[PDB]
Parts: structure tokens; C-alpha cells; sequence
């Protein structure tokens, strides 16, 4: 009706994909890793690789193996049928009063150490 | 991937269907109130009336006007075009200690006041 | 840990709180009712009633009893211990396009009714 | 209230907590990291080795490096602040027709290899 209230649960904005690459005979490079992140990513999100590095705002391939992108749920999903997916999980706060999510900041490519 | 470890959040499967007879011509009786949480639980879930009876587990008329019954989220959602429904949300624990849910209990349309 | 991140679910900034006043002998007005969202919201937030009444947004006597302000869900659990209070709830709009919750729109203690 | 339903969401009871292991200067074999979950599990959780090994069911030093255990979500919380952790996380079935969490079968202290 015009009244309802439908309630539909959170809305987690910010995803984590972490990634298998310990299978391979020969192992990637830490710049290997982050090219896999970005294709990976527009593979699930169904977007150019132009596009995906618009979603990415961190990564790492040091404490952990893996990307955080802006998404939908819905979205994150479809990340489950893709090769080499690990965990699918929102992304938390490392530092909740400013705001900073885990790992290296990526900017379009651009990859900041964070220490 | 096969080692894929999607996080899906939280799955309900009680929900709160509270209804609006604040715009009905002529006020509803209790057991008038009731027989309409029958139906509309009915209609929402496109089930007979007999088979909605075995969904619901509680409702009042008192404190506030609405039943609660088993459906899936999926089916939740059925209730959103329907006339007359307000609130549509995961019922919770009147008394955690009990595992209760509030309201009268409800079985089969016999109903028990509850304290 | 320093790269430690602890998965805690969503939060939520808006919620619905309603009221039974089924148990009432004399029915309370429509602005009797309003006056007791009022009390009850601050009393609730621990704030002033001119404080509640700017977090407060949306209420209603009719399609439901209940009102709605911005506040955590850690705020929102200290309703369950005030008199009167039945449903405590996560908001959602009943209009999206809009971004409208539903009720009467409340604004700084004025109601406009929807 | 008396009458007073506040929505609960829902709890998670099992939970995955990833681990970094780079400060120390020499790599460690699997069992040195097995070693350290039962460690780190009895040590977030206030406990005895003892009784941690039998909370623990499932890790890896593989696909990932971590283990999974039984807890409940105020007890997760307790592993923030624990050197060397970096995800806190629900976990999730890999294979869900058969309630299957990823990672090795952990069986106080035995585990079995699931590629
Ligand atoms: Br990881
Ligand atoms: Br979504
Ligand atoms: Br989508
Ligand atoms: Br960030
Ligand atoms: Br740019
Ligand atoms: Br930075
Ligand atoms: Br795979
Ligand atoms: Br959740
Ligand atoms: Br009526
Ligand atoms: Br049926
Ligand atoms: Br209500
Ligand atoms: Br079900
Ligand atoms: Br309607
Ligand atoms: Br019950
Ligand atoms: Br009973
Ligand atoms: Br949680
Ligand atoms: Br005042
Ligand atoms: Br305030
Ligand atoms: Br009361
Ligand atoms: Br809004
Ligand atoms: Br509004
Ligand atoms: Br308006
Ligand atoms: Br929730
Ligand atoms: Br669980
Ligand atoms: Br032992
Ligand atoms: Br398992």
C-alpha cells in the first residue's frame, strides 16, 4: 500500500574481495596482483577496466591478498562464480574516526603504502 | 571460485505485518480484525486461507494491530502491494530469556492472551 | 592488531518508536499523543525536549502511534526500558523517490500532515 | 515497556580471524601456524589452550591463513586487539547444500587436508 514500510536490511556500500593466488607454479608480482584485482573487478561489476578502477579505493597484496571497491550487494554477489574469489565481506573501518578503510590506497592506478 | 566464502548477512524468516483499519468505514470487531490477518496473510503469500493459518503465530488487536507469521524474505517482500499494510518487518523477541515473540499466541485461530 | 579489522554489521541512523496507548481509560488527544512522543524522545536520547524535538522528523496518531528521529542503534536500545513503548525499528521510506519516511512530517514541533 | 519488541538483528556464532605473520623473521612452517591460531584463539577468547582447541573446526595456511571457530559476536570483538590478526569476520559455507565452512577440517588439533 502507499503506507508500507517495507523493511530490507542494511545497505553494505564497501566490499572487501580477497583472492587466491596460491595455487599458481609460478607467483605473481605484487603489480601481477593489483592488474588481477582491476580485471577482476570489472569482470563482477560487468563494467569497463576504466570503470572498475573508479569502484577501487584499496588493496593490498602484503597483510592480505585483495581488493575494496564500492558496490552494491547485489553487486558483491556476482563475485561469487569468478575464479580465484576468496572472501566476499564488507569492508570495515581500520580507523573509524577518520574514515580509512584497510590497506594500500588506490586512486585510479595509483597505489599509496599505507604504513 | 570453489573456495568462495560469499557473506550474505542476515536471512529472517519471522516477520511483523502490522495493518492500517484507521481509513475502514466501520469499525472492525477482534475477531473481524483477525479473519482480515487471515486474509491478507493469505493474499500476500498467494496461499488459501487454511494454509495461511499454519504460517501465523501471533497477532494482537490491542496493543497494536497486526499478526506476525513464518515466511521466507523473499515472501516479505509479496506484501508490499497490498492494501491496507503498514509496517513489514523481522518480528523479534518480546522476552530473549523465553525466545517469546509478543502479541496473543496464535495456532491454527486459537488464540491465547499472553502477558 | 594494527591492520585489524573487525567486521561489527550495519548500523542504522533513523528509527520508528511506537507506543501503546490501547491501556489508556480517557484516549489521549492527537496533540496530547504528540506531547508524549516528545517526552518520551528525550527521555529516551537522554536530551533536552527542545533537543528531541529537532531529531525528531515524522510521527503519526492514525496510520500507526509512533514517531521517528534520527539517532545509533546503540541510542535506539535504551527506548526498551521506557513505559509505553511497543515496536522499536529501523525507518525505512515509504517513497523513494522522494526520500520520504511515512507519517505526518514533523518539523521542530510543527506537524504537517501526509 | 512491558509490551516493548526492540529488533534485534541477527548473531553470528561462527567466525573466521585471519592472521599476519610477517614481523617474525623466520617463516613458519604450517604447524608453527597452526600453533599460533590455537594461541591466538585461546587468548582472545580467555581460555585454555586446551579448551580453545575444541571451540576451534576449520583453518587454513593456504588459501588463507586462518582459523574458524565457535564464538559469539561479543566474543569476536575481543580479538581486535590481539597482535597479528587482521580480519574478524562471520564465516560463511563454501559448499552450502552440505554445511560445509572452507578451509582444513580442524578436530581438536587434527586436521584434515580439503583441497
Ligand atoms: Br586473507
Ligand atoms: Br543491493
Ligand atoms: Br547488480
Ligand atoms: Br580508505
Ligand atoms: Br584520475
Ligand atoms: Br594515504
Ligand atoms: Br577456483
Ligand atoms: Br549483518
Ligand atoms: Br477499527
Ligand atoms: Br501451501
Ligand atoms: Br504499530
Ligand atoms: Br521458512
Ligand atoms: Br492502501
Ligand atoms: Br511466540
Ligand atoms: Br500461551
Ligand atoms: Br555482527
Ligand atoms: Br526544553
Ligand atoms: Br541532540
Ligand atoms: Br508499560
Ligand atoms: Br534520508
Ligand atoms: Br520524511
Ligand atoms: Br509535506
Ligand atoms: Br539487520
Ligand atoms: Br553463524
Ligand atoms: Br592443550
Ligand atoms: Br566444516
Amino acid at each position: 500500500g502507499a503506507m508500507t514500510v517495507l523493511f530490507e536490511g542494511c545497505d553494505y556500500n564497501h566490499w572487501l574481495i580477497t583472492m587466491d593466488f596460491s595455487k599458481e607454479e609460478t607467483p605473481k608480482s605484487p603489480e601481477e596482483m593489483v592488474a588481477a584485482y582491476e580485471e577482476t573487478c570489472a569482470q563482477g561489476l560487468g563494467i569497463s577496466v576504466e570503470e572498475a578502477k573508479q569502484r577501487m579505493y584499496a588493496c593490498s597484496t602484503t597483510t592480505y591478498q585483495g581488493f575494496q571497491a564500492i558496490m552494491t550487494e547485489q553487486e558483491s554477489e556476482k563475485f561469487k562464480d569468478l575464479p580465484g574469489v576468496v572472501f566476499i565481506l564488507p569492508d570495515s573501518y581500520i580507523d573509524p574516526q577518520n574514515k580509512e578503510y584497510g590497506g594500500d590506497k588506490y586512486e585510479n592506478g595509483v597505489i599509496t603504502h599505507r604504513p
